[PDB]
Formats: structure tokens, sequence, C-alpha cells
């Protein structure tokens, strides 16, 4: 029941962000929420080409690092690669089919496009610091500890996509599919979308920032400067991506968009809280693998754990959630040099 | 049965373009078909911003145009706007779920993204030539002649998407849903993808090019020059987009990628031909109506009809189809001035 060009002349300023009539005409002369048009303009103003970045000195620097530091650096980089591989396709496959205002539709496509640039930047780094990129990329798929840390991201998206297909194909109601009773509830699908957004918020707001701190620890040592320039550019894009999901979520919570979404945000509040607590614990658990062969001055499991707590509280407060962790000052204030 | 991250380590150089294992790692250090990596690189190198183009004199040119010429210009722009609105979302929603090699997956996202820039540029033009853009944007959805010229485009994508959902949800076989039999066949879904791609090839390679003739006819008269600069950049992008679908279609019909797709292509050779001819016919009908209130300087319904027949022959030959029209040389060689590429 999805269509690539809905034939009803509708007032796009009055549709909800999600689940209304699919967008027909892509126009940018007006917006229900100008924040998405501002985000598109800012992301386009940030356009960068990874291949232009000089990473010729990173190979010298990398091969010079002691073995445990190569492990820390590459294990981090493989996780960034996994996340952006998922973020390049998922907003388009999972969110695009449910969007009903043009400014949010184009924002999601722009945001997903910018993630493919990040992926292309990891290939640029990887091909220039190791002799066989294939060993690095293949490990991303099979590495148990990497998958463990990301557990639940692809699951969430996949479940939303499957429920969306049932909805678009069958409509609301209880159906009989190959003899099994299948319930399609729009309210349940709105909850699934809503929690998928909260999960994406945690992914960009927390998981990527923990990874940035690990990358910048090398830059503070005056090493892997090509990587650092790229991570700085990637972080600048991620700041916009998380601004986008924070606004989607806070707008839904306000009751100014779909009223049912404001009810759902309030009703599913413990689940929001729980998914942030679980993601933080996963980022902490990654330290055992990250520092398996030794830690570095200023970067070890304890510092990583303190920073996870610090940044999780900040991101949760930004979308209205209670704080799970003891408050603390930033354990790694040197990161502010790199996050500009 | 689709996943955003397939957990099976697979050799991405050996998957088919479509229907294989969904792409897990996005890497660009190797590819099965390097044409898609070359297209991504070229499209990224062509990045442009509509707001960077001065359209300040287009308002006065448009206003001084005779009424039938305003009608020609605006009707043509509304159709370009409809086509890129569809092209901004559709390659992503329709093709991404079926791609199994990374370079093609990123090419599609890059191609679709470049179309949103086109849509943004039409807003930049429209806002700068009319008092109230809403009059122009609302007429796109229900404009009778526009619907007639673009008739069928959304239905091909829509049917492909629907059949893809059934396939991912239920898999191949004879199923039942609420008392009715629903048959899912991978062969039929491959055929729907093949025809959808042939239609996208006609959209970008013939429908858009006919619209470019209209826009550049004004540029030749030194009018609507802001619009001209923007259509020039859009046409440079479209040359890449059609290069991408020509390669997808030729790799599918040659049999080098999926033997079954080669058998399918041969099997719908006649259908594909008649659809191409139908697209050409819709474009002629649009011209006939558009030049009803009066011809323009340097363009009329017959000249445009010849251009449609000329470009249709070239594009059909490029994807191995027989030529439907009498061969002729380009009836409007001046257009080459504007079609870099
Ligand atoms: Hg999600
Ligand atoms: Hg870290
Ligand atoms: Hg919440
Ligand atoms: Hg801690
Ligand atoms: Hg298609
Ligand atoms: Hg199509
Ligand atoms: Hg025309
Ligand atoms: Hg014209
Ligand atoms: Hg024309
Ligand atoms: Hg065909
Ligand atoms: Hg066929
Ligand atoms: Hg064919
Ligand atoms: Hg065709
Ligand atoms: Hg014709
Ligand atoms: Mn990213
Ligand atoms: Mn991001
Ligand atoms: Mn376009
Ligand atoms: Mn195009």
């Amino acid at each position: 029941a999805y269509t690539t060009f809905s034939q009803t002349k509708n007032d796009q300023l009055k549709e909800p962000m999600f689940f209304g009539q699919p967008v027909n005409v892509a126009r940018y002369d007006q917006q229900k929420y100008d924040i998405f048009e501002k985000l598109i303009e800012k992301q386009l103003s940030f356009f960068w080409r990874p291949e232009e970045v000089d990473v010729s000195r990173d190979r010298i620097d990398y091969q010079a690092l002691p073995e445990h530091e190569k492990h820390i650096f590459i294990s981090n980089l493989k996780y960034q690669t996994l996340l952006d591989s998922i973020q390049g396709r998922s907003p388009n496959v999972a969110l695009l089919p449910l969007i009903s205002i043009p400014e949010l539709e184009t924002w999601v496509e722009t945001w997903a496009f910018s993630e493919t640039i990040h992926s292309r930047s990891y290939t640029h780094i990887i091909r220039n610091i190791v002799n066989d990129p294939s060993v690095v990329f293949d490990d991303i798929v099979t590495n148990e500890q990497i998958q463990k840390r990301a557990e639940g991201i692809s699951s969430y998206y996949d479940e939303l996509i499957e429920m969306t297909s049932y909805w678009h194909l069958l409509g609301e109601g209880t159906h009989t599919v190959n003899g099994k009773t299948v319930t399609v509830s729009l309210r349940e699908l709105k909850k699934k979308l809503y929690l998928c957004l909260m999960s994406v918020n945690a992914l960009e707001a927390i998981r990527f920032y923990v990874s940035f701190a690990c990358s910048f620890a090398f830059a503070e040592r005056e090493l892997m400067e090509g990587n650092a320039k790229i991570i700085r550019l990637i972080a600048r894009d991620e700041a916009l991506h998380l601004t986008g999901t924070q606004h989607m979520l806070n707008l839904l919570r306000s009751g100014a968009d779909d009223p049912e979404m404001a009810e759902i945000a309030e009703e599913c509040k413990q689940e929001c809280y729980d998914l942030f607590v679980q993601a933080a614990q996963q980022e902490k658990d990654w330290a055992d693998y990250l520092f398996r062969d030794g830690s570095m001055i200023g970067l070890n499991k304890d510092i990583l754990c303190q920073y996870v707590e610090y940044i999780t509280n900040i991101r949760m407060q930004a979308v209205g959630l209670d704080l799970p962790f003891q408050t603390r000052s930033n354990p790694i204030p040197w990161i502010n040099t790199w996050l500009v």
C-alpha cells in the first residue's frame, strides 16, 4: 500500500512526520519543521571527499605502533566501519518508507548518503595502512566481540522493516497467513519505529563518540593524523545526525506531531531508558577485548568506562530521560580539542 | 528475510548484482564491477549546490514571455520536478533491498542522493520565478497531462516493491493470505526488476532528455539562463545515471552475472520494446499538447517528435533492442552545446 508517488493532492504541512501519506512532490519552499531543512543545508555545506585526505604518513605511523596499540587502533576502526556500513543503508531501507513530510524524507536520504562517505573514508584509511584490507573487512563480519558489542542494532532495524512490510501489504487487522494468525497493529508499529529512533539516537550519540575518543587518543600522541582529520570530519557529521534524531524524538514527545506518538513516547519511557542502559553496558564490555593485549597511557578500561557514563548521562538528559549514572566531570577533557 | 547486516562471511566479488546475500560490510577497495565505483567517484566529483546559481534574471524573462511560452516552460519544469521527486526516493526504496554487491548499493544511494539535489534546484528556480510556489507545486500531483505523460512510472516501482515484500516475508511458493492464494515466484520478481530497470533507463535516458531540449531552447534565445545553468548540471548528472542503468541492464542480459536474468531478458524482448515505444509515444503526446496554444522559437511539435525518435533509437540500441524509428541524424544538434558529456 506503499507508493512512490501518492496521487492525492495533500497539504504536506499537516501530515505527521511518520505514517501519514507517502510524500509525492519533493519541495523545499516550506516545511512543517524547518529544523530538517536546516540540517540538510548544513550537511551539504559540510560535503567532503575522503580520498583527498592525506593518509600517506599513517602507514609509517601505524606499522611503528607496538602490537597492542595496532590492536586497539584497528579493533576500533573495524567497529566504526561496521556501524557506518549499517547506517549507510538502514535509514533508507527502514525509515524512508514511513516518512510523510518532504523535509524529513530528504534529510534521511542525505544523512544516509553522508554515512556512505564515512564508509568510503574507512576504506581509504584501511587500504593505506595494511597490506591486505580483506583480512580487516572479513573480520568485521566474523569477529564475535565486534558483533557482541553491536548486538541489537541490525535486529531492531530488521524487525521494523518486516513489520512495515506486513503493514503496507496487509493493512491493520488480524490476518491468516499460511494458516498462522498474524496481527498488524499500527500502534505497535509506531512503537517499533519510535524505539528504533531512540536506538539510533544511542548509536550516534554514544557508541560513535566512544569510538571517536579511542581514535583521538592516537591523535593526542601526534600519530595517525590522516585518520584524525577524517574522524574529525566524521564527528562533525555525526553531531548533525544526532541533532536530527534528538529533534525527531523531542518533537514526537511534545504532542505537536502525531498525538499517538506523544502517548507512546510517555508509555514506552522505561524501554527508552533500558535501551540506553544496555548500550552503555555493551560499550563497557568491549573494553575487555579492546585492551586484551595491554592498554595505553590515558586510555584503558577504567577511563573508557568513566567516559561512557559521562556521555550517556548527557545524551539521555537531552531527550528527557532520567540519568542512570553518578554525575561526573568529563574524564577526558582533551577530547574537546578534536570535537570543535 | 532481508537483513541490514548479513552475518555470513561471503565473497562479495562472487555475489550477483541482485537477489544474492544482502550486503554486510560496505568496502570500496575491490569490486566485482568497477563501473559502479567509477560512477560513485565521478558523481561525487560533480557535487554542486543549486543556491550557488544565480537565477535573479529568470523572473523578468519568464514574465515577459508570451503566455503560451510561459505554459511550455512551466509545464516542462513541473514534469522535471515530478520525475526527480520519484527518482529521489525510488531507487533507494525499490532497489536497495535487492542489491547484493557493495559498489552497486552505494552507487544507488549516491545516485538517489544526487536526485534530491535536483529536486532542491527546482525549488530554487520556482521560488525565484513565481510569487507563490504553491501554485506550481500543487499542480504537479493532479495535473492531468503530467499524470498522462508519466503514467506508469510509479506503478513499475510500486509493483516491484510489493512483490519484493512478499518475497522477503514468505519466500518462494504458493501461499494463502486471508482466503486467497498468493504465489511468489523468484523468476517473476527477476522479471519485474528487469522491466523496472529498463523503465528507469527510459526515464533518465529519454524522458529527461526531451525535457532538456525544451529548457535549452530558451537558453539558446538567451532567456531563462539561471534555469539553463541548473539544467546543464542536472544533465551532466543524468548522463552518469543512464550510464549506470545501461551497464546494469547489459550485465544482466549478457548472462555474465545471473544466467537466469539472461534468459529472462531474451524472454521479454518484445514487451521491453513495446514499453520503450510507449514511453516515446507519451513524450510525443506531451509535445503535441504543449505546442497547441502555439509554437516556440526554435522548437515545435514536429521537431520535438523527431528528437524523441532520434534519442529513443540511440538508447534502445545501447541496451540491445531493435530500432523502432527511421534513422536520422540529430534534428537539433545545437543541443549538444548544453549537453556536456
Ligand atoms: Hg533502529
Ligand atoms: Hg575510547
Ligand atoms: Hg522515551
Ligand atoms: Hg565507570
Ligand atoms: Hg526500477
Ligand atoms: Hg521502475
Ligand atoms: Hg519539451
Ligand atoms: Hg520549451
Ligand atoms: Hg523538447
Ligand atoms: Hg523485458
Ligand atoms: Hg521475461
Ligand atoms: Hg530486453
Ligand atoms: Hg523496456
Ligand atoms: Hg515522435
Ligand atoms: Mn557515520
Ligand atoms: Mn551518523
Ligand atoms: Mn535528476
Ligand atoms: Mn537521474
